[PDB]
């Protein structure tokens, strides 16, 4: 009777005095000193985002010394930082702080995307209007070299695209060449072309409420068309006094679509260390073939509109030259992009390259490929090809864990001692340590990262030092300092001895558990406790949710900051329950392939049997009153919740959901739901906006928040659902967010989403 | 102690159950030369369309089909042009069986609005097609434009733009010349337009109606404070064959500019020609809108176009010195010009009849004689103003605490055979629009036509000889007699309204209206709904519904049951519906309405709680400590300031559409009440609820804001803007989305939604 545990009630006033009441160094840069420090550490901090440093001796926690900021450029060398502060540039070389001299421009807009030129430290590169800017620090001399600028200027140059951004996780549309050929010299820069024509247009309204206007955005949804893009060559020449004597554009001696049809994105793209080959990561629509491709520098031949001046110089190109597929990847589940990829110093090339689609892990792999020089007429065109012969592919990891690639992990390579150091899973899923393996002999796989904690690595130029970003489920995050050790005869297994220490530590934390489904899958979970337990007492409980692809929430990590409400619902009294499903991230392919073609359906069978075994073990779980809740796919997930199991969840707390699949963007829906036109079933399946008939014919049980500048998740989808809910006679709440994008980042807001929560959960979680 | 009514909990089903359990125009009469005397033709919907009736000379009339909202009528060809679907129609009339519309095609890509035959010639007609005006000829099938101002693309020509069109209530920016001239020494046709120059004007986006397609629609929305379309009167002519062609056509413009012979005006309301052709006139405003006047433009006065400014100084030259325009009237007031319609001019001089509210307090019609001497005019050099006409004479025709009728499509009939002018009022009470006649010649004797005891709403034949009454009241539904004025030919004064035929004919309890004094002793009316079943001892939970803000009148003497279904509904659960006339409302004339006058806001609430104390003390019924407000546009508004300025009264709010910041609101409508932002800084704030958001309730529950995502008028930026501040104050609130509605709730499906709404809110938080 009384058995079950009421939570208190509170005034408005109340819970936000409750709410109220409860309110890391990174990007480092080792460079040795050549005295008392043996290095000093470069690296971002906020004691303000601003750049610091510290002193590493030869014989305690490391002081953070002042400097003078998202990212920098760094130029060994020459000792070179450039970056994007205020809404301007700046730049500074390196006992006491300076401040930063400015380079002063002659362009309007913003400089974007700044990069500094390998090759020679004098010159860089920016962004201005959709092309892309040569300068010199020195002389002050600005230079444009990309003209495709000039709402219907579609073409644009070093620019990435809303989707590339945004689900492929590539921030530049262009790639400096690392070194200079010559008493006159030239540096190369390969770049994107991008015409965003056929491109269908969204409206957004902006931040300025009061002006009432919107932005416009270029959004292909699914099954509409993507830019199309193209790579290209931008070269200019300099004399010894760093003047651009001359520059040039270089388009492909035929057409990028000719050459290389069936790609569609251009996921990643660089160069080889010595300069020789450019090279490029192009993906299909499906997303389900992935090759990689040498691009010589005499392939690209000048542009000009005149076409026998144009055929002069595409018949002066060397026969033997050509593109060279040197790797390719292929699933029926998706082609993920995995970043590492790592070229060694003629006829054959020797690589590293993460490989998730052959066995369904991630592991490294060294590969030589044989460039087979096969004669080609380039002043006539053609079509098909160019997948060079692989000499070997010796495989370096094997398992049922992953080599981490993604989210910008990476790996370091010493090619003196012919050892690979990456980040990965081996021990545990739940915990990312840091591994190292000979590349010559595929022997023992060393550890260096202790148990117990999960860990965010960055290694040493002259891998004598590194740094670990660590942390665990109870304790706090730390940023210790580590110096490998010992007999350099024996370099595989260098001891990481504790050098140094940067960062150390009414919150209780969660304890992780896992369980098995009835089809016999192990699934990871995380629990919040009632804070005070009464054992006897059946608590009634949040179910915290995401449940979609490139996640993991249950991992043994610190979540007390990003998830202290979580802490703040336990702390009055609630069961805070996390699930991670089939079909989240970092436990292979396989297990995240489960979504493919068929979401909404397959998550909810997991949580439903994860919220059941954690009221088997824990005896606290009050299963008539349990609330779903989550953003985005959780959001997404509170509504299916909702429609699918009904008996279980009584509330629902839906954030910012996508109701609609087919207002949704290719590169994120095409990747694990197909074209609309191939799974229509599918798309219908597991689009909320459409099941509307089937949500409570109750009042309560149903809140709706979303954010009305979402440039991701539109709030056409919050009010596309609205709609149909009017429609189907069915109540709702709804809260909106105006000043507030995809993430609340406004404290005041969150406040009252927080406070909002409480109360909907106070009165209507009954 | 168990003496206060309580509603039944409904579920949401049940009260969807509840909500679904519940759920003649535009008249022309035309003589014949038989059993029947007259056709009458007319709008009509057993959707919308064109009608007849046969009015014999010896009761129900039949509603005959001639086969469409607006339509156009020539009386001699019997010319019916209109506008159907998204094309053009029409037809002619006697018929017995129906007839098909003719379809007129176009070359023309683009809609055609506003379709108008040319007075003077039947077989020309006109339409604006992409904010350009052109011609066309309906026998020949022959198009053809005549200006070109469009081809973003900010200049206009015979459009009435937004604040024109949502604000001073007119539609279009064309008016045809009713007689032909043959000049020269070919038949000429005039039609006078205004150009339009809205490239200063504020680009405002407002979401389209198709929600999948995700984009917007640019809106040139003058803010208050910020600059209106720049405007101007021009004269497009052109010629024809005896065969019927437009050989000429030809552009006009001032022989000065329009901005420098008539600076200070900011709208141009109304404008016409006179019935001869002489004179074009116009009434211009300024944008304090206090300074109306009226003012005739003579054809010669309208040079050509051209751009060389050399072509220009000899038809300069060649224009008469002696012709100029002439201000007739000048309207000027310390509270604002209501723009009033009513403009009759007759065949030195000018005689013609006006109605002026500023004069006396409240709209009165006139006899006005002004006298056109010129003054003769350099027009090759320019100048600055003046153009005043002294007056003969200004004979008041009407004179009391009670009005004429001149906004709202409302006019006068003049019969210039017996010397008599038709007019509607409200002599006899503010609650009823009664039908009354007087002399122009002999102002005395006002014969009302009307039965007491009811509201009508009227329209007389151009024969003087019948009527037809579209009334109602509060009690009965709402029926359409047609009277025909009747009795000896040598008094017409008298003539006895006698009842001819019937058009239309007439679980909901009506509400019973009541008066009362303010401390300040002044009348307000009032309604309300009584609980049906009524038992005298419990006291009821209360719904004040309002809007109290300009140009309406909620409470008067006429059928409510059609837009104020939910109010019984309402009643029929058990709660008391009461409605109050707020000071500032329409009909009760100028010094009534003038109590807003810069305090937007601040009296209105005032008036709405006296209206709910004297209710409580005249009837038993009223449970004071649970009362509701609740309204729209204005009402939301209100229903806000109530909850902040009188929590102790209110327990509820439901806010619907509110203008939660008057900074962001239209200049024709905000400025002429609440002054520009720059003069009037404390009432613009004090009269925005969005920025007194920490006055409203730290409780939750009780504020439900309702909002169309598609408005174009009120935006949804206001309620945005509202949350915005609420979330920043820390404040709950509970809100609505109506994703395809506009400013009107016109989805039946939303609308029941939005009641079953109104209905669980109050069931569960009115405590």
């Amino acid at each position: 009777p009384a058995a079950r545990f009421q939570v208190q009630k509170h005034s408005w006033d109340g819970l936000r005095s409750i709410i109220h009441g409860s309110r890391a160094p990174h990007d480092f840069q080792f460079v040795q000193k050549t005295g008392p420090h043996s290095h000093r550490l470069y690296y971002l901090g906020m004691p303000e985002n601003s750049l610091l440093y510290s002193e590493i001796p030869k014989k305690l926690l490391l002081s953070w010394k002042q400097m003078l900021i998202t990212s920098y450029d760094f130029h060994s060398e020459s000792g070179l930082f450039l970056f994007q502060a205020s809404n301007s540039l700046f730049h500074c070389r390196d006992v006491s702080p300076m401040k930063p001299l400015e380079i002063k421009t002659q362009c309007s807009g913003p400089r974007m995307d700044p990069k500094i030129c390998p090759a020679d430290p004098a010159f860089f590169s920016f962004i201005n209007n959709s092309d892309l800017w040569v300068a010199n620090i020195e002389t002050g001399e600005e230079r444009r070299l990309t003209f495709c600028h000039q709402l219907d200027d579609p073409k644009s140059a070093g620019v990435a695209t809303f989707v590339i951004q945004e689900e492929f996780d590539r921030f530049t549309g262009y790639w400096w060449c690392p070194t200079a050929s010559w008493g006159l010299k030239t540096l190369r820069i390969l770049y994107e072309e991008v015409d965003e024509s056929e491109v269908e247009v969204i409206h957004v309204p902006s931040p300025a409420l009061e002006e009432r206007k919107t932005d416009s955005y270029r959004y292909p949804r699914t099954g509409s068309k993507n830019p199309k893009i193209a790579l290209k060559l931008a070269e200019f020449q300099t004399d010894s006094q760093g003047k651009i004597v001359s520059t040039q554009e270089k388009e492909l001696v035929q057409p990028f679509s000719s050459l290389f049809p069936k790609v569609e994105y251009i996921a990643r793209a660089g160069w080889t260390r010595d300069g020789k080959y450019a090279w490029a990561m192009f993906l299909d629509r499906p997303q389900q073939w992935l090759q990689l491709v040498l691009l010589p520098p005499a392939l690209f031949i000048p542009s000009t509109e005149n076409e026998e001046q144009r055929l002069a110089s595409a018949r002066a190109v060397p026969r033997n030259v050509q593109p060279y597929v040197v790797y390719e990847e292929v699933t029926n589940v998706w082609i993920n992009v995995h970043d590492i990829f790592y070229p060694f110093p003629e006829d054959e090339l020797c690589f590293l390259r993460a490989n998730e689609c052959k066995t369904g892990f991630c592991h490294l792999y060294k590969v030589t490929a044989v460039l087979k020089s096969q004669g080609y007429d380039w002043s006539e065109p053609f079509s098909p090809e160019f997948k060079c012969p692989i000499k070997e592919e010796i495989a370096l990891t094997s398992g049922e864990w992953e080599v981490l690639a993604r989210h910008g992990s990476k790996i370091w390579v010493n090619e003196e001692t012919k050892l690979v150091y990456f980040q990965g899973t081996k021990d545990t899923p739940l915990e990312h340590h840091l591994y190292v393996v000979s590349y010559e002999a595929a022997g023992e796989i060393v550890r260096l990262t202790t148990p117990g904690f999960s860990h965010s690595c960055s290694m040493s130029q002259n891998f004598d030092m590194f740094v670990s970003h660590y942390s665990s489920v109870s304790t706090p995050p730390c940023v210790h300092v580590y110096k490998l050790s010992g007999p350099d005869d024996d370099p595989l297994h260098k001891q990481p001895r504790f050098w140094a220490s940067m960062m150390e530590a009414d919150y209780v934390p969660p304890e992780i558990f896992h369980f098995h489904t009835r089809s016999d899958v192990r699934l990871y979970g995380m629990i919040y406790k009632p804070h005070a337990l009464q054992p006897g007492k059946k608590h009634p409980t949040v179910l915290f949710v995401y449940g979609g692809p490139q996640v993991q929430l249950v991992n043994n990590s610190f979540k007390g900051i990003k998830y202290l409400r979580l802490n703040t619902l336990a702390s009055l009294g609630y069961a805070v329950v996390v699930i991670d499903g089939r079909g989240s991230c970092q436990r292979g392919l396989r297990f995240e392939g489960a979504l493919k073609n068929q979401m909404g359906q397959v998550e909810i069978e997991d949580q439903v049997e994860g919220l059941q075994f954690v009221a088997e073990k824990y005896g606290f779980i009050d299963l008539s009153r349990v609330a779903i809740h989550g953003w985005s796919y959780g959001g997404f997930l509170s509504l299916m919740g909702l429609i699918h199991k009904p008996q279980v969840f009584k509330v629902a707390i839906a954030g910012a959901p996508v109701t609609v699949w087919m207002a949704y963007d290719t590169g994120y829906t095409e990747r694990y739901m197909d074209v609309p036109e191939n799974n229509q079933h599918g798309y219908e399946a597991g689009s909320v906006a459409l099941h509307v008939e089937k949500l409570p014919n109750e009042p309560n049980r149903l809140l709706i928040l979303h954010g009305f500048l979402d440039e991701n998740v539109h709030f056409f989808h919050t009010n596309f659902l609205v709609s149909q809910l009017i429609r189907a006679g069915k109540p709702y709440q709804l809260q909106i967010y105006p000043n507030e994008r995809h993430s609340i980042r406004c404290p005041e807001s969150g406040e009252h989403y927080e406070v909002t929560l409480l109360h909907f959960l106070q009165e209507y979680l009954h």
